[PDB]
Formats: structure tokens, C-alpha cells, sequence
């Protein structure tokens, strides 16, 4: 079963519903409601990642996709400046970002009914193999972010499990670096895509609130 | 008045409503309907560009933003592969891409109630001035696309009018190059953002249909 597989690798995984309930509740105490809140995402643009945005979309009205290949916010600081303009009058922003990974009905990681994450996996093979382009400009940027994780990916026990871990790690550092330059609440972690008739999962690894200044006002971790 | 300003620079400009009516009608004869059609956009992610997607959204059900800074589809070929997965069962795709540009109530180009397009303008100053970055990775890619247009931008009569022309041109070449590698219908041109209480405009410069093979099945220009 897939449940067993997920709970094994990631015992702290919450269901999408649990994730959204968890987050909405907490952010309620800080002024976050349905129509004063910009939901921004930085998830991979493969369609399997849609369920998380959909679930969060019901609770928060307007939405902004900031996600590039593999879930990287490679719009960078300029892209962030664009997002800030979508924030409602007197509003705040919620940023959900994360890597993602498929796990099949047969409990297999790195896939779900093809490769998932396709883009991460691709770049994984490219950086490990070499451990031993305006037409694909972003895939190259994904490779660059994954280069420092090469050793870990070859040394890894199970690679299709270590991969989204490594991708979230690189995303986290980037997002932090970007926010620091530029209230905004931040959810970060690992998205887990399961078979259609089955709830998806999210591993929370960062849940905090920052100010217009740039310092961490709260940390729910 | 803004109308006079628009009609001057771009006498062939259609209103959003006209654009959508025009396009939906034509594509009707080719099997494009509301729930079998993937609307993909490659527009700048500034919120002023939203009206075009909104208007096209009413006619075509599901939507996919493929647009990066300035309207460039810098997800490239990999990003395109992602999009193809959002295409409904037995469905086809409609790709709207374009540069955009603000024009004010006082008939001024390059702005509308700040700079618009902010990202294009920024890169314009950077390439002209020099005519005489994972934290901003895409803005750098915009600059690269605009480099060949530098001479034209300094030589230009009005720069805030020549700029979106130059940006569409560079987008067009890129989109074509990308499609050629990878039915899909393609609308390309210049988006014109006008004051809030006023309809926006679109200058059509490319309207065609391509096949899964890669050749142009139709050209409505
Ligand atoms: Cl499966
Ligand atoms: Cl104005
Ligand atoms: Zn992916
Ligand atoms: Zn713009």
C-alpha cells in the first residue's frame, strides 16, 4: 500500500486536508482570511501538483503561481516584485513552496500514474553522472541548484526519496535568500503525489511568518 | 485620450472582447470548445495582464500560466512538456503569448496607474546603456533576449512603443523555436494595458494552428 510507503519515508506527512486545516487555523490568529490573502505557490508545474493549490484555493481567494521547474521560484527577486502587486488592499501573503515526488499504488517512489518529479529526476541524472540554453533555460537552472547535492544523491540509500529532500533543501535556501533581499507567511516542504483515488501528502519543514522589514516574526516549527 | 494614443501607435489594435470573439469563433471551426481546450498563456506576471486571461478564461475552461518575466516562456522545452500534460482528454491547446505595455489616462506609453512593462523597461536600460544570478535568474534571461534589439532601442523614435514591439519579436522567435522542437493554436502579439475603467487592447501579430507533427496547418494572418 502507498500509505505504508509514505509513513515509512516520512512519518510526519500530513494529508492535504490536514495541511490546509492546520495552516488556515494558525494563520487565522494573524489576520489571514479568505479575501485579504494572496496565496502564492512555488510548486512544480506538472499537473499532479494541482491538488495542493486547489485545496488551499478554497480557503484563500486569489492565487498566484510563482513556481518554475521542480518547484523553484526562479522568477527571483524581480518575480517576487511582481507577486507583491497581486496582494489585496491591506492584505498579506501566504507562500506555499516545495519539491514534489510521486509514489505509486505499488508503493514506488519517483513515479505515479512516468517520472515525478520529471524535471528534478532529469537534473539528478545529469549531476550525478557528471560527478563521476534559452530553449531549456530553467531546466539548466534546476541542474545548477542540484549540483551541490550530487554526492548525496550517489551516496543516497534510496535516491527517489533523497531527491525531493535535496530539492526542498535547495529551494529553502533560495526562498530565504530571496525574501531577505525583498506580513508574509511561508510554508515549505515536500509534496507527495499519490494515486488519483488517494489523498496526496505534504511534509512540513518550515512554517513561519515574516514582516515587511524582513525578520521572522513567528516560527511555528 | 488613451484611445487616440492607442489607435495612433497601433491602428490594428482590438479590444479584449473583440480579440476573444475573433479567436473563439475561428477556432470553433477546428474543434476548440470550452472544456476540451487548454488555455495556456505566456504573458508577463504583473497583475495588469490578468484581464486578457480572464476574458479568455470565460470561453475556455482550464488555464495554464506559462509566462515568465516580460511574457517570455522561459520554462523552455521542459516547461512546454509540463503544459502538454494539462491538455484534456482528446483536447487541444490554445497558446496566447505576448509582450505588454502600459498607456495612461494621459496617453503616456510605458506606464499605467509605475513602469509597465517594468521588467522589459529595466532590461531595456541595461542593454542600451551597455550599447554605448540565481536570485534574479529570469530578469537576466530577459536581458539576453533584448540584447539584439539594443541598437533599435536607442535609434527608436519613441522607446516605450518600440520596446514591446521588440519584446514580442524576441518572444515570437523563441516560441516558434520551442514549438518546432516539441493540434496547438497560437495567438501572439502586443498586449496594451489601459486605465482601470477602460478596456485593454491587443495587437494581433500571429494567429495560426500547428499540428502534433510540427507544421503550420493554418495561418489566419
Ligand atoms: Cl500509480
Ligand atoms: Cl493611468
Ligand atoms: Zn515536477
Ligand atoms: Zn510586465
Amino acid at each position: 500500500v502507498t500509505l505504508t510507503a509514505v509513513k515509512k519515508a516520512f512519518p510526519d506527512a500530513l494529508t492535504n486536508a490536514e495541511l490546509v486545516a492546520m495552516v488556515s487555523k494558525r494563520l487565522s490568529q494573524f489576520g489571514y482570511h479568505k479575501y485579504n490573502t494572496l496565496l502564492a505557490t512555488s510548486l512544480c508545474r506538472d499537473e499532479v501538483t494541482r491538488p495542493l493549490e486547489q485545496d488551499f484555493g478554497e480557503v484563500y481567494g486569489k492565487h498566484f503561481t510563482m513556481g518554475g521547474l521542480a518547484g523553484f521560484p526562479f522568477g527571483g527577486l524581480t518575480g517576487f516584485g511582481a507577486m507583491a502587486g497581486h496582494i489585496p488592499d491591506g492584505g498579506s501573503c501566504l507562500l506555499i513552496y516545495g519539491s514534489h515526488v510521486g509514489v505509486s499504488w505499488e508503493g514506488k517512489w519517483g513515479t505515479v500514474a512516468g517520472a515525478c518529479c520529471g524535471s528534478a529526476v532529469a537534473a539528478a541524472q545529469a549531476v550525478t553522472q557528471a560527478y563521476q540554453d534559452p530553449l531549456d533555460a530553467q531546466q539548466g537552472y534546476v541542474r545548477d541548484m542540484l549540483r551541490p547535492y550530487a554526492a548525496t544523491l550517489s551516496e543516497a540509500e534510496d535516491v527517489m526519496v533523497t531527491l525531493p529532500v535535496s530539492v526542498y533543501d535547495a529551494q529553502q535556501k533560495l526562498v530565504t535568500r530571496i525574501l531577505d533581499e525583498g506580513q508574509i507567511a511561508v510554508v515549505g516542504g515536500i509534496q507527495i503525489n499519490t494515486p488519483k483515488e488517494m489523498s496526496d501528502f505534504f511534509v512540513v519543514r518550515r512554517f513561519c511568518i515574516r514582516d515587511s522589514s524582513g525578520n521572522m516574526v513567528e516560527n511555528f516549527m
